[PDB]
């Protein structure tokens, strides 16, 4: 039986480098929610696997010109990986080229501010120009704003797409740093999951504000026609019903809380 | 061909319109799932007939005979082509039918009559004065039957042996039971239905504690159905276009 190649992404607390990683080899180098999730899926489906960090560090989007897929989605599409186990958002354009399991975690787009920033909603952001705001590149949040027909979000997109200097970031960490070092002059649009995690990390200077802008989920992805599709889906449902997914959420978000 | 849609009378998902007795076909009904069925059919390009599940149940497999009842049964035995309803995605069901990606989230929750001294599932388990139960033939009952979590397992032990029965045939009967029992009955039901009842007259019930689990409702089809993929894509499109949120706001929030 062949070793399953898992594509994932370095995104805290989903996949993180272990303290002693320089001593370690293979899967032992990593820890986090998706590392634990990969182990559980593999156990239930009965396969051996190798965790591999996506080469370009991206989630996945299709270039409007070339129509080529990048990120983890690209790795599945082009045969470079057998499965993605990551905070990968279930979307229509992605479901057209890969398969997703039932969602293992719920999330919505949300707003991160530096504490004390005079903003409490997306409407607030759209009605002013003093505080800049942006999203991650090559992900579902950027596509959300690009495609939205809702007035407030369309207004936000029109601003973001032409903002100078660029309001878009290559990694979540870059977005977080920009909030922290901009004296309240930058707000970051990101998924509630990542937002809530950062909010509980030192130096405890960020805050989630307003309601989630949408309601969606992360799913485990496989290339079309994969023999792993059905087993993985059943595994996710079993893990959900056994309470394992809730246990892993508490382990990596709330048991780790640093902000009291 | 006309697609046969099985559904269930459950407010505000599917309800009889006023003066429904002189109405016919799909026009008899209104609600979130009625609107959803219309949207799915438009995006998938099929004509349909809404039908209320014959036995009024969601779907459970008999332990003895292994026969499925409810909407699940109707799909399994070919009596309906698709189920569009607040039907919970579960492992045992996913083994016999297919579910779309979920169109709505929910968790098991507690309904009390206002003033009932109960804050949580643990409160219910550590007392005997206030009775409590679930819907029969649904995912909530199965949840307690299967749980290995101490609090929930203790609640199951009590409920399965309670006399008279604490289980209701319909959600409405569970709600009416809470309302008529002077605080001596609590009801375990999905957060979605709980939250709907909370905002209706006589405003005498409320949801207490956090949800016991996290799951979703999906559109269900019999295995091998040509509707499976189109329906899934329709749900995702409706999600991303904001239609699902609009429908939720229309039927819940529009005490
Ligand atoms: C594995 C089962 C528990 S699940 O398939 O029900 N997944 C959970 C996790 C999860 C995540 C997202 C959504 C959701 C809800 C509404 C919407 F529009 N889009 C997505 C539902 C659920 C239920
Ligand atoms: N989870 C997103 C990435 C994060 C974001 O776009 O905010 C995706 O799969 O594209
Ligand atoms: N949504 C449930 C019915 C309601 C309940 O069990 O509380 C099901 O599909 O079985």
């Amino acid at each position: 039986n062949k070793t399953v190649v898992v594509t994932t992404i370095l995104e805290s607390p989903y996949v993180m480098m272990k303290k002693n990683h320089e001593m370690l080899e293979g899967n032992e180098r990593y820890e986090g929610y998706c590392v634990d999730l990969a182990a559980e899926i593999a156990k239930h489906c009965g396969f051996k696997y190798k965790l591999t960090i996506v080469g370009d560090g991206k989630y996945g989007a299709r270039d409007a010109d070339t129509k080529i897929w990048n990120g983890m989605v690209g790795e599945l599409v082009y045969g470079k990986a057998d499965i993605a186990i990551a905070p990968l958002t279930i979307t229509l354009v992605r479901e057209e080229v890969i398969d997703f399991s039932k969602p293992f975690m719920s999330l919505g787009i949300s707003i991160m501010i530096k504490k004390g920033t005079p903003i409490e909603s997306a409407e607030d952001l759209s009605k002013q120009t003093e505080i800049a705001y942006g999203t991650l590149d090559s992900g579902s949040t950027k596509e959300f704003f690009r495609r939205s027909k809702i007035a407030v979000f369309d207004k936000m997109w029109t601003y973001m797409r032409s903002a100078e200097p660029s309001v878009f970031v290559r990694t979540t960490a870059e977005g977080v740093a920009r909030v922290r070092k901009s004296k309240g002059k930058y707000a970051y649009l990101l998924e509630s999951t990542m937002n809530e995690y950062i909010e509980q990390r030192k130096p405890c200077d960020t805050m989630k504000v307003g309601g989630n802008l949408d309601s969606k989920g992360y799913g485990i992805a496989t290339p079309k026609g994969s023999s792993l599709r059905t087993p993985v889906n059943l595994a996710v449902l079993k893990l959900s019903e056994q309470g394992v997914l809730d246990k892993l959420k508490n382990k990596w978000w709330y048991d780790k809380g640093e902000c009291g």
